[PDB]
DNA sequence: ATCTGTACATGTACAGAT
DNA sequence: ATCTGTACATGTACAGAT
DNA sequence: ATCTGTACATGTACAGAT
DNA sequence: ATCTGTACATGTACAGAT
């Protein structure tokens, strides 16, 4: 039943042989451009994230994200206003300086200029630039051989030091992951996105926000108690299983209803580690009880919802919910159409 | 009773503190010696191993372990006989034999070196142990004033692909896991000049592998963590090296016998009983006895297959006579039948 | 002659197809 | 149950640069 | 190239709580 | 007896400086 929906959502591997092939080639490409000698970005390297490399994509192939990260040494950070994520940042990137401070819409206007030149002479695939999105730190490429294809190319700063005071208590996964895993994890990057909002605030063009992205692909790909979780010998968990269909239950509302503009499945993400913290026992997901499962992370995220609280899993005070960012009657109205499916077997999983 | 003994060979924070300073004052001044000096060796790098780096020592901290490190330009090994452990190795000038990266004279010179630094040591009582002829170790004898043993293991490192002799070895799939075991295969792996018994002849050395697994030894990440449960798996491990121990002290006819046979038992041990609930710290008694028996059927059959090399086998008659695992299983048994009037000493 | 940024070589987990 | 395409970590060969 | 600084894992040690 | 919290110690991966 909710193992049929999950049939409906699973990728045919002829869709994806097709879209990856494509996808390759033209960030591929683009890569290489952005090594020519003369190029600000020289040394930009390449990261895989997102649901596709976290096999959490759902009904078709088509959404794509890759970071282009630029190692940035020797940076100092000063935090937007205590909001946790966001910051000012303070030689190949002096044209995007404004004395001391990095440009987030410089150095992003740049980058997305570079890419339109190359796209132009791709004769080989049928693909264009997305007009930019205000609030988004990617040039975004619609490919349309024949099925559409949307890929994110995410301009991102690479820090190696430490990860900002803001991150010190989230992460929590010391009664699930570990310790020893936490530690490691602490000791790779920090990435580092332009916010590129059209707000009129202060630094509006010189803000930049925390990503995780890399954690986030290294936790869905790892995230068992048990070393052996989903493990050719190993029991199998419904974890991803669920994260597909919360993100199934948000995609098929959004598509119908406009009042649900201001959610996002980062949302669903966000949420589900939260419940991977709070039950962190691989028989707390046993397949047998996908329903179950299921019906607790549905609650969880109407509790969330209901008490204007999603804090973000990695900068704790940092909360997604609040009224400052979604509307109260934004969050009651997907309360209310959440708690009507749940009651009434899930008739929009049958559109 | 157990955890009396336990208590026992608890190792103290103050001679811990006391030994590791001394061994770590003559391992830096070695280590800097191969170096800036225009020795074969510069460029080795420190590896500690063993049982102190793996927190299983015990009694008292006094024998410690360290690889020196040396990576080695593409070489290319061949099995010696079919012995899956020892390797010629081909592709340092000063040391081949017609061709062959000859074991002895590289450990040889690596010796002459440890020797002349360590004349010139005034601040410590320490001195270069005589040679054994089956050791890969330059051994050192510290007294300060307590005894201390450190063995200095030069090893080639190589980091292709593991020989095909370890193919079917680290059988941890089902225990750490196939990310574990594919991630651990894409480390280096080691060379030690310990001969077949012979001088040209190297070994594998999956030292730091093992240390890996002793500090990641559970089937959940939590295990032994401070937001986990603890296990009983190191401490069955050192009960079992003092029952050897104290045996061994007394019996002369258990001389081919040594703590490297435990140690290779209780992985074999861990892999065959993977879940941590089998290893709680209530059922110490039971776990401990389990391996006991586990022990016994190893020397009953004749058989101990190195965790890494699987054809190898550590107990074959051509390494130890049936007398002498005969004599041991005897003693074990009379230890376990009589509550170990042996860990009363 | 050597050095090297770039891309191929090797190996296998994950999960879809049969 | 087996077979099989993709992704991706790490080793290594080498055209073009020095 | 080498070396120090940081952070926190693994331990010992012991009082107070359970 | 064990568990839990704090203090005190060593080991170790790796960034950044030199
Ligand atoms: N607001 C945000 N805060 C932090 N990270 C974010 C974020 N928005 C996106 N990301 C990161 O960038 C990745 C790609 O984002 P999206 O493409 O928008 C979604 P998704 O996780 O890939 O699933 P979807 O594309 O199937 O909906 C996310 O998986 C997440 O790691
Ligand atoms: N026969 C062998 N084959 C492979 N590796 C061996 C070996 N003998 C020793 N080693 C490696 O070298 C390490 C140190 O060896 P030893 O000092 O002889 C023992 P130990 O494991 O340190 O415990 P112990 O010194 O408390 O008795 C071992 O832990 C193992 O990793
Ligand atoms: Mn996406
Ligand atoms: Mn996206
Ligand atoms: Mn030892
Ligand atoms: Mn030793
Ligand atoms: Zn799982
Ligand atoms: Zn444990």
């Amino acid at each position: 039943k909710l193992k049929k929906v999950l049939d409906k959502l699973r990728l045919k591997r002829k869709d994806i042989s097709e879209a990856a092939e494509t996808v390759n080639k033209v960030v591929e490409r683009l890569l290489r451009r952005m090594q020519k000698r003369e190029s600000e970005f020289k040394g930009v390297e390449q990261l895989n994230t997102g649901s596709y490399y976290e096999h959490v994509k759902i009904s078709a192939p088509n959404e794509f994200d890759v970071m282009f990260k630029l190692e940035v040494p020797r940076i100092e950070l000063q935090e937007y206003y205590e909001t946790g994520a966001f910051y000012l940042v303070k030689n190949p990137l002096s044209h995007f300086l404004e004395g001391e401070v990095l440009s987030a819409t410089k150095m992003l206007s740049k980058f997305r200029k570079i890419i339109k030149e190359e796209v132009k002479e791709i004769k080989d695939i049928d693909v264009s630039v997305e007009k930019e999105k205000p609030g988004s730190p990617a040039v975004t490429l619609l490919i349309r051989n024949p099925e559409e294809i949307s890929v994110d190319i995410i301009l991102a700063l690479e820090s190696k030091g430490s990860w900002p005071i803001s991150t010190k208590e989230g992460l929590p996964i010391q009664g699930w992951l570990g310790t020893k895993v936490r530690t490691n994890l602490r000791r790779e990057p920090f990435y580092l996105v332009p916010k590129n909002a059209k707000d009129g605030n202060s630094f509006q063009g010189e803000t930049w926000r925390l990503s995780f992205s890399h954690t986030e692909k290294y936790i869905l790909n790892n995230h068992g108690i048990e070393k052996t979780c989903c493990e050719s010998s190993g029991a199998k968990c419904c974890r991803k299983e669920c994260l597909k269909l919360m993100k199934y239950l948000l995609e098929q509302l959004k598509k119908e209803f406009q009042e649900l503009d201001a959610f996002c499945s980062y949302h669903v993400k966000t949420a589900i580690f939260h419940m991977w913290t709070q039950d962190p026992q691989d028989s707390q997901w046993d397949p047998r009880n996908l329903s179950s499962c299921f019906d607790k992370l549905l609650a969880f995220f109407l509790e969330c919802l209901r008490t204007e609280k999603l804090d973000h899993y990695f900068i704790p005070k940092f909360n997604l919910f609040s009224q400052e960012l979604i509307d109260r009657k934004s969050k009651e109205f997907l309360s209310k159409k959440i708690e009507y499916e749940r009651n009434n077997g899930f008739p929009i999983f049958d559109k």
